[PDB]
């Protein structure tokens, strides 16, 4: 996550840029404003995992400036598919900003636009990838992941939403195993899966048992992630609770809720109105979840640990700890 | 052919496609409702593009060639274009707030879908990628193919944007509507994935690689593109939403239509001023007040010349065409398309 990490990834966006526009005009020039807009905000974490996966997975010799810096471009088309589900996400939730910018379809003369704009996003790609990756062994098992995970991530979306009915929270579908479901296949694969085995690939490690090793340990520290950034949303402005979503506090609240507690979540759960909102978060410190968070981030983190130990198949156990590091 | 008998072979695949797509079975809610999104969006169109990936590949594969596990794939393979072309119409409908799609009210509109529509879009055409990997990835056409939808994709997202930038602070662009700027929109947004993409598809399948080949194929399939979007722009004003199955919504868009086009370059100045003023518009006295317009300019009878003349001059471009490139294929397009009511 340093400084240096950033700015050598931040160094290739140009060029990505450039690939995608430059390299019918009027589409091309605003093409590039989606680009700029949508693609290189927020920490690049995804992008940066791809790169740090890379140069902890290759062979030292095979590290050159032209392989690490095709490692950044393969991360790129990780933070590409991020910006087309993310534009997507925020036109299906209404929502105003995100990471401190109003939402793209909210901006001027783009409106349903941004529907075009995320499947643009997306599309664009599989052009970065047939330009700097067609002549690699990797460039089939790449494509074929990319498509995979997308599908994967759909599925999550849709899942999401069947949460959801007539603007109201299903209360009935907030069980752990459903929010498990949502976050495996929502955020998980993406996430985690996507950057890691990108790095595999990138650095010709197609063992299939390799990538299942790293699959389990991956689906583990994706969904710790997830619970820590449900459970700061309230206690770390957060509209987790105004939205209504299926977060990991309100699966808790409920599994911890008495009759008269379910009929507060029941009641202000997923209301715009000031008061249900400070009813909900009273409710969430009342059942302790704070206390119930820290027993769960002990007991995950010692899970995790010993889990990457335990991975085999040869893969570098520095690589997961470095990740995990990073979450936690 | 466009036969019965083709129609029926063709059909006959679909719930094999559902099936390699819904039968993750720890989320079985999210499977079935897949299977639900693919039986409403993807078969219930007039399949041409599906229909013309069999007939492209059955014209130009070697006769000993075609088995029933070949034509098969071709007919997977059109099942790849059909569900390209499902993505793109659910997108579209949001896009250009439709009431029906084939008879039926729009994806979107469905109760508790709206704009869980874009993830649907997105689903439907992820899930191609998921078919080709199953039914193609042992055979050198693979990549190839995978490239095309790539770039067809790629293209027609392009294609969508230049005919979505028609309008900017609620009225529209009328100095740009252009016949230049038209047939730009067309090529990107219609022509690549309705004609290239499933004779380019045949031509891969048969193991048909030569870029001359293909160039060919495209310089006319560009043409007969251009023809069956003008068909559809004049479908929008003048067609009959119990045939089309759709209800036109250009002229409230303010969409660059080749009707659009055509009415600026024959408009008085009188003309040109009600363009200005009510075309692009909500309201539907502004809809009716271009259509009478439309209708003065003689735009119905103007279209039936282009219709007759543009199917002649293609028809000659057809006889023209070089590098053993069978002319029936291009014929038997053109005659399923030509004075079509939808
Ligand atoms: C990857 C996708 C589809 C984003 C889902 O994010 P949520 O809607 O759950 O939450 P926000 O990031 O919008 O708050
Ligand atoms: C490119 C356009 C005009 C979209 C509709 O295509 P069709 O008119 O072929 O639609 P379906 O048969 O698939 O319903
Ligand atoms: C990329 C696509 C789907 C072309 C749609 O063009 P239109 O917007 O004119 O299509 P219809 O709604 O008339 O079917
Ligand atoms: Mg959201
Ligand atoms: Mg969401
Ligand atoms: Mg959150
Ligand atoms: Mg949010
Ligand atoms: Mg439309
Ligand atoms: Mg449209
Ligand atoms: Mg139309």
């Amino acid at each position: 996550f340093s400084k240096e990490e950033s700015r050598e990834f931040m160094a290739i966006f140009p060029d990505i840029v450039r690939d995608l526009t430059d390299a019918i005009p009027e589409v091309t020039k605003r093409f590039a404003k989606v680009l700029q807009y949508n693609v290189p905000t927020g920490k690049k974490t995804r992008g940066l995992s791809t790169v740090i996966a890379y140069k902890m997975l290759e062979k030292p010799e095979n590290l050159t400036p032209e392989n690490v810096r095709l490692a950044g471009i393969l991360g790129w088309c990780v933070e590409l598919l991020q910006a087309s589900l993310l534009i997507m996400d925020d036109l299906m939730d209404r929502s105003e900003t995100r990471r401190g910018q109003p939402c793209w379809y909210r901006q001027e003369n783009v409106g349903f636009l941004a529907i075009n704009d995320c499947l643009h996003v997306e599309s664009s790609l599989y052009s970065v990838l047939r330009k700097y990756f067609s002549h690699l062994p990797c460039y089939v098992p790449i494509i074929e992941l990319f498509h995979d995970v997308n599908f994967k991530t759909n599925m999550g979306q849709s899942l999401d939403a069947l949460c959801m009915k007539d603007g109201r929270p299903i209360l009935s579908q907030f069980t752990m195993k459903r929010y498990s479901s949502i976050v495996k296949y929502k955020t998980s694969y993406y996430t985690f899966q996507l950057p890691v085995s990108l790095g595999m690939y990138l650095a010709d490690m197609y063992d299939p048992e390799q990538h299942r090793q790293a699959k389990t340990i991956l689906m583990e520290i994706g969904e710790f992630f997830q619970i820590q950034d449900d459970f700061l949303d309230a206690f770390g402005v957060g509209t987790d609770i105004k939205e209504g979503k299926c977060s990991w506090l309100a699966v808790v609240a409920l599994q911890r809720s008495n009759p008269a507690q379910r009929q507060i979540m029941e009641e202000h759960y997923g209301r715009p109105e000031p008061e249900s909102t400070q009813i909900i978060k009273n409710l969430y410190i009342e059942l302790g979840l704070p206390a119930t968070f820290a027993v769960y981030e002990e007991e995950s983190f010692n899970i995790i640990r010993t889990h990457i130990h335990q991975i085999s198949k040869g893969l570098p156990h520095d690589l997961f700890f470095k990740i995990m590091k990073k979450i936690y």
